[PDB]
């Protein structure tokens, strides 16, 4: 009845990611094959990554959502997202949290909560992040002017959406500018109009 | 400044399933660079690869219930949490396999509230993307009293259903209670339905 992996084999392996055939045995006692997509980048970390929704508060203003818009060579094209990224190596996930949010939008956050390691696509992959929720205090003279520090080949737009109207405003970017948005953000979007 | 584009796609290695490329493109400075791109080798004329589900169990004097699937995912190497989600077959619906791929997995015959645009799953690894569509389930309807599923050659599916008004609370009891994975959309999902209260 229980489902387990019986071997991998490399069948292709990058700078950044490999292609694998996993053996498995289903439940009815059938061993099967699977194509298989991993992270090169991983390690003694709990994940591979970390996605943030970062809740941008400003009295007599409505809350927004924080997202980016990136262009995603394996999209060929650009798409809006929480700011994301590979967690390094020692660090924790809310520390990878507020550093790619301040690398990515500029703002300096505080920890709210943190997710257990969630799978991004798991019949296609293995990769896992934390959701990390963090809120901005956009009226401390730290997020006044938010000063963002990408990396090389990071190109990176600021995108701050209010939260109480978030999936219509996703919605227009999509029709107005041919974007696509994130499905982690359209889930979290969808459950705030569906809440009760 | 300037804008973004695909240069070419070499293809790396492709199987039945799914295949690594490497893309060229032009950054805003004007440089080229590469980029090690995974893509699924079933997609055809479809506005998305696929669909996720966002299954409303409604029932008199019951509260709102959401409809997940554990299944073993070999990427993974073990079972995980899920909004129940397949391919769209050629020609079909979006809509229509929301609605198929629902009643095989869980037996339920659904009704459709909405329908998203083409979302990514990951976007800085595939271009794999999917519609996710809202469906109600009317839980007094005698057809969706006692549901009976019908997965096809290499599904091995189980239902669990968890209130709406605690959905987050119950995932994480599910995670200590076993060894488990819940997937990032239903994560995102209980999270603002916490964060909206
Ligand atoms: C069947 N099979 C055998 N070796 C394989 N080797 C590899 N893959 C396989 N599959 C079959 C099709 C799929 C089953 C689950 N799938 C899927 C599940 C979920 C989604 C969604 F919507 F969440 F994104 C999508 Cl787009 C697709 C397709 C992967 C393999
Ligand atoms: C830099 N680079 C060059 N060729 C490449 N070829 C391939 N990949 C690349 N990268 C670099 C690292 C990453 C940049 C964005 N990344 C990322 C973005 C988001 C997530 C999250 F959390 F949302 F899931 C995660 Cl885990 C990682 C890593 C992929 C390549
Ligand atoms: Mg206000
Ligand atoms: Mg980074
Ligand atoms: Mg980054
Ligand atoms: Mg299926």
């Amino acid at each position: 009845g229980k489902q387990y992996i019986i071997s991998e084999e490399l069948i292709s392996e990058g700078k950044w990611v490999k292609l694998e055939k996993t053996t498995y045995m289903d439940p009815t006692g059938k061993t099967r094959t699977w194509e298989s997509v991993k992270r090169t980048t991983r390690k003694e970390q709990t994940a591979d990554g970390v996605a943030v929704i970062p809740v941008l508060q400003r009295t007599l203003h409505y809350e927004c959502i924080v997202l980016v818009k990136q262009f995603r060579p394996p999209m060929g094209g650009y798409c809006i997202e929480f700011p994301a990224g590979l967690i390094d190596d020692g660090e924790t996930p809310e520390a990878a949290a507020l550093r790619e949010l301040e690398e990515e939008t500029g703002y300096k956050g505080d920890i709210a909560e943190c997710s257990p390691a969630v799978c991004m696509d798991p019949g296609l992959s293995n990769c896992t992040i934390h959701i990390v929720t963090v809120t901005i205090n956009g009226d401390d003279a730290e997020n006044a002017r938010p000063k963002p520090k990408p990396g090389d080949g990071e190109f990176v737009e600021v995108i701050s959406l209010p939260k109480n109207d978030l999936l219509q405003r996703l919605d227009a970017l999509v029709a107005e500018e041919h974007l696509t948005v994130d499905a982690r953000v359209y889930s979290y979007a969808l459950a705030l109009k569906h809440a009760n």
